[PDB]
């Protein structure tokens, strides 16, 4: 004990010494309150943040928690597509100072997607690794790219110094009835792109995720049977 | 009773209670005087255009037909693709101060079309639907891309509330000889296109298109059965 | 009677039958609650409005009462000048798929002063007047850019059919001891340009402007007044 | 004998064995018909063209007049600012595949103005005269920019082999009333803009312009004693 | 009777009452003196040009000999791919005031070539034929592009009102022992592209090519074997 | 005591609690070694750098020390002007993944001057203050352009919360014999820049600058009618 | 006799008497010192450099070996791709004022790879070569793109008048364990790309590589094997 | 003895050891045979060249002498101002792969001049004096803006270890009765240009121009009282 922080609208669930979850929530007619999941890491003297919530107001909830709990400056945020639930909150990073990174990709989906762009764009490797000279300061966040699924543009992070991997929205949990919203979905490639990713972190255990609580590689596995359906 | 309302050089066709199908004519050396298809949308309190008619003259016709039998302002137009009976009045519609919008490949399409181009441009999901953040006030308009066929930009329009699909010059009627102009046509996807929009709008049973009366789906199906036979 | 409606954070109060003053409020460390007061003009069939207010959020709530007192789309904005209290609910008005217009050199600046630009840019002929090819569907709204002054960007607007003119943060009222906020200031052309807009709207009688009620045309001339006292 | 050839809604009147005078009408509330003036040149197996009609339509209807009285292509065409007046066919030279010219100020200043831009752009050396490559093929045409009077990029034309220059809309008759259009004036260098107009071309003895009959070189000293007035 | 005519250093033979091929030699070491051929056409009252000679010196010959020969303007120039023998000599033909067209490719691939790129780029529709709006004044040259083959770029010419075709640099003489120069060749596609250059211009008698006297149609055919022996 | 600290081939002399002087130092022909002073300052958790060193390694060698003496993240760099001996080092700053700041007129100016431009431009408003939203997280650092002088782009830097202010290569101490390489001054506003400086920072009473040993008011005042000499 | 000369940190292997191999090494962390070859050639009156040292400093001794031992001026440098190994000391060689190339993709990468771009791009044909046009004065240096490798952008260089051909970092010796560093490789192509280098000069007997001393032909297709194990 | 030496149809005169005037002639009708006089500098070993001759030809012919008579490569070449006796033979210089340099201005303004730009953009400081990081490997050659005059763009050189200065064409001979082609001149500041090109090179006792034979600093004086009569 104890559980989870509630802060404003917001949820937040320590994962490791370093390592929070956090949750906001929109209103979507008929499935209730939709919960959207991002990381916070404490790297030294610095916080990381990986997502933005669905909203500015919400995101700069995030920063007031952060500010009250750990104190430390935000160097800078990392974004995982171009959707509401992951960028809808740019403004609020921006508005704060903070320097903000998405897939370059992100930040040209950014408008048709009606999304803030980030201030620096990601570039990878042709092996999915981002190149490190676009990710400058990133610490233990390791981001790679494991290809289209969810979207064209989709990027995860794991971080170093933890058993943790974060999957965004490629990753759906191992009891999931579905891949969700496969509005900007690559159907072709998706299930490659799953477990891409989970070759790219072949010693996580947990395994964080946008719409459902931390679950075990298990969700990585069910994640790409569903996608195999697809193609 | 009564008849389709002749108006200038034009012919208004009511549809639906808030929808008209505007005709415009050119005359082409041996085809007689061929007719072009658009459609007007009343919804609510503003007026929606799809298409232009031929020339600039017969588009601002279109406009005062509005205002005479509408009273509302055009809120926006949205036009199918880069060809001279779709988008030959976009000056028209400028000068009018009227909002327009096409696919982006149909901005980049005109000037080698000899069209002007639309002010604002259409991006499209994987799934072929518009996105939203492009289509700003496009109410009962649901826009969709299914792919190359008529020509690379061809874009489709469904009408929420109606039962009513407009394919442009994507779809022939259920008894056409031929597809016609090929000039800018894509062959090899033509067909696959066609039944997209098919699968798009399933539960339209009145299909517009540009040079035949309203058909059925029957006009749908007799289409992509001669797109067929070009692969 | 009766008096000003209030409508969540924020006040308005009717200038004329087709005219509203819109005022928002932003706590600034001593100075107490700061209004910034904006226009709403109902023009047949729909709405224009004149100004945003400090926030996003507060920019909603303008809208929202328009929905509910008026119940027209707001056809388009022009905003003022680059500052917080006239530009600071842009993204507001665009989530809401209102065109809005600025002076071009406030576009241009927008970035440097934080504001996001509007999304189409006025221009203005030698004699101050707005090319009206750059101001469609603008209809009652004169407007007009009297020089610098308050900031190099701003922009005047008169509303005609009315005795209104609007002179937002150039114009302080008859009995302020001060011309504000200097910080991007022309001192040297301040009182020509105050001159000027009083001149271009020479029979307006209620003189609207940004942090106090509407006053007469002496606001005017003490402005200019206490503008000489920089050159 | 005879007289000014109606054509259409157009009159031409010969002015020397390979000059004409085009005229075009535009209605204005109060102001009755309203005459433009442009030139057309024949310059051995080609033809040259001053300025468009006030419309597409007009303009093409001095096309049509060429092909039946002259019979020669036209090579290409000029334009002495960006107003309707003299830029409004600019689609219809276009259309018919003529190469447009202008100032490069008044393509620069086309969009603001309403106006299409000319396909090329002269610019001219620091004496005023059109730097010769950026004129290709103009033969008898000399071009002069007299600088800022009527516009900002008003410019000027003389006709070799004759005792004809061109002033537009920057020259008034030797009794005009006023300097009329002022929107776009330029009325501290106007005076002295006319003045240097009639130093480039000494040996003029016919003064054309645009809405009115040529005068002899007293309409160029009036409208400078006119222009003197308003600095 | 008689002869091709010798004028300068460039020999021209009649083909045609309106049309003449141009030829021009650069001496390569061990190959003797290499021809280059292009194309001249009287179209009424104007001349066209296809293709430039290797130099600049040699192009501005060419244009003497139409002068001398012809004397009507030369309205414009087409050349047909961006190497030394058909582009070599666009300085001249820009110094003339000629307006000069290529594949847009061809002016995109023209730096890289060390090649001076044309004013104008002509764009084609999917068919392989050049869209009518970026070819303005053309006449009876038909433009087409077969696809890549000898370049990237290389584009084809019919003359209506005659039995010729020209295939440029293309197409090989029907006893050619190699298709030459393959140093920028598509080997792939170069088959079909020949093959889809007879098509274009089933009726044509004449095959006009840059290296050797015209010949019948079985230079079409021979070349189209020879390319299959490179995929 | 103690002295000024000799770290690698720099020395560092603490003027404050939390704010140092580097030096570097240069041989120049004849001149001896030529000492180039910046600032570092600690604000909590962070550490600023005004200005790099001559050259990349000494720049490297400030980084090194700030680790080994103060420990914290350098959260930005802002460089004074685009000169060898305070832009000479930026390619250090950027390998260690610092964000930098400059006069946007700097990074346009850093080309021709051989200088790295910096990653972020500043801008000021009119009265020669920062905008603040191109000065993100500046802290304690107050950024002041007080106009063209030692060079058309030199900007100064105050450090709130303490008495210093740093006016860079724009102040000479208050014995020098001259202002130093004028190869890009502006003679006719350097007095008067110089004054604006200390009417910016009225209250501060050390006056930091690149070349000398920090000084009193006085570097200022005499710095300034060195310059009236000038004009 | 005598043996490699040692130059500061450098060493100096004459191949040929107007070919020099450079070395330069960096410590990585267990791998020890890492040797990176280039080349170094005398042509008539000037020399060629190809690839950089890892760092400036290590290219600025490049430069003064040359100085001292040669006294030529370098004409210019290509280097092989963009990594630190081959663009390193691009700084050094642009502050020496030597006209620097490289690929054209990879000036593109360099920023993504943390590298300065070269000042000119090259480009190269459909068959590998270079196009002459964009590699002035390169003498003997004969450039070819194999394809992907290594890298994307990895191109070759041969020395005409020599047995010489350098494959960078695409070639290892006939007894390498591995293909070394396959964070940019394209696993692919690697091989064809491999056999390409080696038919693109099939008369060189001396190969000389990045990391490894110049060995024979068998380093070819040893290398070639071990890519095959790839795709 | 022995005379000055006919090379083709040009004539080198020698001035110095190291340096020789190029003489090239062009028909004007009326003015029999005009001269244009540009610069040949050895410096170690590499020529450099200051101005082209008028034609493309002429300037293949200096580059010809230069190899018969000097035997060194032409490093570079300067070129004075935007006009055909300075700039004319652009092309032959770059088909020779030489690196051609000129005031930024001269490139902006060689367009409308007609004139092949230069490859590369020289930069000049405040003083007049070019920017040594944008004229690389100049040695000798010291490059003066001396401001407007003849043209806005003319510049003028320097040459060190000698007593020659080069004016181009702002400088007239001691005896010349009018400034010549004052076409693009600047009447208002080409006198204080010409003084401030007498005051760049103090100690210059040999004044080169473009149209008469080196005179004294007599030129200089004459020129400059010629060039008072303007203003
Ligand atoms: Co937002
Ligand atoms: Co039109
Ligand atoms: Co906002
Ligand atoms: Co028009
Ligand atoms: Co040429
Ligand atoms: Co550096
Ligand atoms: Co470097
Ligand atoms: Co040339
Ligand atoms: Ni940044
Ligand atoms: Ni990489
Ligand atoms: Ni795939
Ligand atoms: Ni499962
Ligand atoms: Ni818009
Ligand atoms: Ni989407
Ligand atoms: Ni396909
Ligand atoms: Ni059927
Ligand atoms: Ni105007
Ligand atoms: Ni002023
Ligand atoms: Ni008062
Ligand atoms: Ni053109
Ligand atoms: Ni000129
Ligand atoms: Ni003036
Ligand atoms: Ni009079
Ligand atoms: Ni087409
Ligand atoms: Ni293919
Ligand atoms: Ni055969
Ligand atoms: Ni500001
Ligand atoms: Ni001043
Ligand atoms: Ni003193
Ligand atoms: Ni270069
Ligand atoms: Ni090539
Ligand atoms: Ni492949
Ligand atoms: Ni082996
Ligand atoms: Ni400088
Ligand atoms: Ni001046
Ligand atoms: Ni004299
Ligand atoms: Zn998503
Ligand atoms: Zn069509
Ligand atoms: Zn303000
Ligand atoms: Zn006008
Ligand atoms: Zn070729
Ligand atoms: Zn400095
Ligand atoms: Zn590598
Ligand atoms: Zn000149």
């Amino acid at each position: 004990g104890p559980g989870d922080q509630r802060f404003g609208d917001l949820v937040f669930r320590q994962l490791a010494p370093n390592v929070w979850q956090h949750t906001s929530y929109l209103d979507m007619p008929g499935f209730g309150a939709v919960a959207s999941n991002g990381l916070i890491v404490r790297d030294g003297g610095r916080v990381l943040v990986v997502d933005t919530a669905w909203t500015d107001d919400q995101t700069a909830q995030i920063l007031n928690w952060i500010k009250q709990e750990i104190n430390l400056p935000v160097a800078l945020a990392v974004v995982t597509h171009a959707h509401q639930d992951k960028m809808g909150g740019m403004d609020a990073l921006h508005a704060a100072g903070i320097a903000t990174y998405a897939n370059a990709l992100s930040n040209q989906l950014a408008p048709q997607e009606g999304m803030v762009a980030a201030q620096h764009s990601l570039t990878f490797a042709a092996n999915g690794w981002v190149e490190p000279a676009t990710a400058p300061n990133f610490g233990p966040l390791k981001v790679f790219y494991p290809g289209p699924g969810h979207t064209s543009d989709n990027i995860t992070v794991g971080i170093d110094g933890t058993d943790i991997a974060f999957g965004g929205c490629l990753i759906k949990d191992s009891k999931a009835k579905s891949l969700g919203n496969l509005g900007d979905a690559d159907t072709e490639h998706y299930a490659a792109s799953v477990r891409a990713f989970g070759a790219a972190f072949p010693k996580a255990s947990m395994i964080v995720m946008s719409h459902s609580a931390p679950d075990s590689r298990a969700a990585i596995t069910h994640t790409a049977r569903m996608a195999d359906k697809l193609r």
